[PDB]
């Protein structure tokens, strides 16, 4: 590339000086200079026609002169930035002087390298201030000429998108400005720890304007951004991701023993989705997944295609680390000699053969680990429990695999027979054997659950539980204690409904959880009938809880990576991937 | 596969089954028995074959420290689980850990135990 | 009122929080524990005041008599209120005293217990549940032992707990005794366990400053803090 920018005003040999600055000429040169008739482009033109092999233009703002005025510096400004954007080399920062012209064009210009990146910001004098082709040429044989560099500008590497989403106008007035980065300047403070909430410490590194792009409030635009950004999933059940659609279709199709499935069920439609306008109980919002589940994946060959087809989505998501439940009694069955473990082992060895093989390719790999969901309900029968408890930790066992089991589910539950204040006794041996516990401590559950759930079974993360504001000191527990809360924001949205629900005025405590400090994640309960992957579960926390910030997205995933049922070691090589992914995909996406 | 084989030929064979010992240790990992325990019931899932697992065994010594007396909460499920369990306590048998096994643990079967002459 | 005064001249200031030791003592009034920690309790209705209570301490002699598996109802009170719970369990710490603590007890923060290297599962457990533990290089050496100690070859887990990725804190126990302050506690570890980095001090006061009983509000306020201060001291001694 090698594109020299110059700005010229009444002198023109400066031209010349800044095309010499370099030891071995230059290849393109464009200089932007204003309407007024003093500058001379004779001088310039019969310059470099000397050499036909470089690249010379000359680009001149209709309807300005002198930009004395706030309209005209204004104006000057945006056709200054426009012409910087439109000769910017594909790949290589280009160099550029700003010694001619007045200190205001200077100083629009070298702002400009600031914003849009620049090789090299020099300027260019000499004592006798030369005015021929002659004296300044003898100025540079006898070295008079200096050549003043301030150093290397790396810029802003992500701008230049503008370009693409910027036409030409070439034809143009003063209408079309594009005042998107001076938005932000404003809003620096316009609006106490909020800096200190910084994770991934490579975000110091980032540019002032994207460590501040960062602090600006989400909006609903950023869905690149969202879906470019590494995630972390930690609440996706298995049996809701393929339940209807192109993705059920061909999981059917793909069964071992088609004749004893049942393609004639179909789960009802409801309207408006993914955004219903209407609450959806619990018990219709499991009903909704009856498509998939422990009556489809019975045999092994829809268990592989579901599975691999969820694998095929997270990475098609960009994340990066997945928690998935599964229950293997619902799709065991004694017939074909298909027990709870052999379901569980198929499942993780799929899962691995999945992850082996994208890693071996050296492409991007969702690492994922299994939680054993142990639901207490069953026929009121707690047999069910204790098998469940053991299979994971018979499962734990397996020592060798990259995905193993982690932690086990509590969910099923009302009260009563089914209240986790009874059944201590049996989780001793998880707790002794090492496996975390996760609850699903939600459905409008008194706080004396929430607290037996954090106490007594000293559970780790608790699902949903969006009641945490009408119990002080469980929120001071929760708190101090460092304990997770996963939510759902679409899961949630629908079966409870949060603003902008209709003739619903309850908000959505997201926003109050994060500036209270818990370990908040955001996660996608089930892909399927919610009909919405982790991005656009993300996403909608811009309406959902309004006012939320970039840096508490960033918060949410750091939050995820903190509250995982991950090995120390593994947890630390995943945040150092994570913050350079994060690094990288910042960097190179406040471009748009 | 033995059992199967001996019965193709049609000829006498010896059907078996499998109890998995509950060791004690108090060496660390005193998780050892849990896990123990939950490996029994996962067997139990095999369903199918000859042979299968029919319960647990408490091996180990039986001293006062390590009766049977502290560990109910835990063959809870495993009793839930249908499996049978069978005592190993051999010598300082005293009556009370005995009656602990019998009552408390619900064993169905107590090994050797050649001190009951003592306590009618 | 020290606080207060230091906070006015706009100086450099140690905010402090106060632990209430309930020890041991089993000459009689067994209540005394009970007591202690209805004092703590009621002390915590102060409300105002930079200087608060935020926790108890289980100090005095640990024996299996008078271990952590009797007290769990004394305890249900003293955690529904709101105050952490630091176990002393340092002295003849058997692993499932350690235990009892961590899960009976809910301990927040062990003290000391130093013997964690031969248990896996128990590391394994205090790793995954970010439990703090307090050890003191200096008084763990005079007391216990450690290279280069002469005719003691021990070595000292510090390092071991660090790459294990433990969350431990470095103090003092008593300044008198030891005869030893905070900064001399953290320079013996050049040769209490060699080998380890500056990072890894840093480390030790990120762990010391997480694992601190501690308002969420008031830890991200001395996070900040923190950040700037070492900053500075980092530039101005490599400056230099
Ligand atoms: N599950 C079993 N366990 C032990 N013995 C069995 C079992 N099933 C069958 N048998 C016995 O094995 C024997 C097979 O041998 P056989 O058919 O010649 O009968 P037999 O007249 O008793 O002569 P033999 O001495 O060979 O047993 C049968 O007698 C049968 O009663
Ligand atoms: N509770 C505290 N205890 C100790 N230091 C504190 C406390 N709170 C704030 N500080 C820090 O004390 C410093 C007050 O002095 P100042 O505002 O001049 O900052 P400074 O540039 O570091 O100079 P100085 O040497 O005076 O600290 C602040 O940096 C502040 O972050
Ligand atoms: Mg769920
Ligand atoms: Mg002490």
């Amino acid at each position: 590339s090698r594109v020299l920018l110059c700005s010229a005003g009444h002198s023109s040999m400066v031209v010349p000086e800044a095309f010499h600055a370099v030891p071995e000429g230059f290849e393109e040169v464009h200089v932007f200079t204003t309407d007024s008739e003093k500058f001379n482009p004779v001088v310039l033109n019969d310059f470099f026609h000397s050499l036909p092999n470089v690249r010379f233009s000359i680009t001149k703002c209709h309807g300005l002169a002198d930009i004395l005025n706030e309209r005209d510096f204004e104006f000057y400004q945006e056709m200054l930035w426009q012409w910087y954007l439109t000769k910017m080399p594909d790949n290589e920062l280009p160099y550029v002087c700003l010694s001619g012209g007045i200190k205001s064009m200077s100083a629009s210009l070298q702002k400009a390298a600031t914003l849009f990146g620049a090789q090299s910001v020099f300027h260019v004098l000499a004592d006798n201030n030369p005015r021929n082709i002659e004296e300044m040429f003898d100025a540079l044989q006898k070295g008079q000429i200096h050549f003043i560099e301030m150093g290397y500008e790396p810029g802003w590497a992500a701008l230049r998108r503008l370009k693409k989403i910027l036409p030409i106008n070439e034809g143009c007035s003063r209408d079309n400005f594009k005042p998107l980065i001076s938005k932000s300047i404003e809003e620096i403070l316009s609006n106490t720890g909020k800096s200190n909430q910084l994770p991934f410490p490579s975000l110091a590194i980032l540019p002032p304007i994207a460590q501040q792009w960062l602090q600006l409030p989400l909006s609903a635009n950023d869905g690149a951004w969202i879906q470019n950004l590494p995630k972390v999933d930690l609440h996706c059940h298995l049996g809701g991701f393929a339940t209807s659609g192109s993705l059920l279709d061909q999981v059917r199709g793909a069964a071992s023993e088609p004749d004893l499935i049942d393609r004639t069920f179909s789960p009802q439609e409801i309207a408006g989705w993914p955004r219903s306008h209407k609450s959806i109980s619990l018990d219709k919002y499991m009903e909704l997944g009856n498509a998939n589940g422990s009556k489809l994946l019975k045999d092994k060959g829809c268990l592989i295609r579901q599975v691999e087809l969820l694998y095929q989505s997270l990475v098609n998501d960009n994340v990066a680390y997945a928690e998935i439940r599964c229950s293997p009694n619902n799709y065991a069955d004694k017939n074909k000699n298909r027990s709870a473990w052999v379901v569980l082992q198929d499942i993780n060895d799929t899962f691995t053969r999945l992850i082996t093989e994208a890693k071996q390719k050296n492409q991007f790999y969702c690492h994922v680990n299994l939680l054993v969901i142990a639901s207490r309900k069953f026929s009121g029968d707690l047999s069910d429990i204790s098998k469940h408890l053991a299979l994971a930790i018979t499962a734990m066992q397996q020592g060798e695999g990259v995905c193993r089991i982690v932690g086990v589910d509590l969910a099923g539950f009302e009260n009563k027979e089914t209240r986790a204040s009874y059944y201590e006794h049996d989780f001793k041996a998880v707790h002794r054997c090492g496996l975390a516990v996760t609850a699903h401590a939600g459905e409008n559950d008194d706080p004396e659950g929430i607290w037996q759930a954090v106490y007594s079974l000293h559970a780790r993360r608790l699902g949903h539980a969006l009641n945490l504001l009408e119990a002080p000191d469980l929120m001071r527990t929760v708190i101090e204690r460092k304990i997770g809360v996963e939510m759902c924001p679409y899961a949630n949205y629908q079966i409870k409904g949060f603003a902008p629900m209709p003739n619903f005025s309850a908000l959505y405590p997201l926003k109050k959880y994060l500036e209270a400090g818990i370990l908040v994640s955001v996660n996608t309960d089930n892909i399927g009938i919610s009909g919405a992957n982790l991005s656009e579960n993300l996403l909608i926390l811009a309406d959902l809880c309004p006012g939320i910030s970039r840096m508490d997205v960033l918060t949410i995933i750091r939050n995820s990576i903190e509250t995982a049922f991950i090995s120390h070691d593994f947890r630390m090589e995943l945040l150092k991937f994570f913050d350079r992914k994060i690094y990288d995909v910042c960097l190179i996406s406040i471009k748009n």
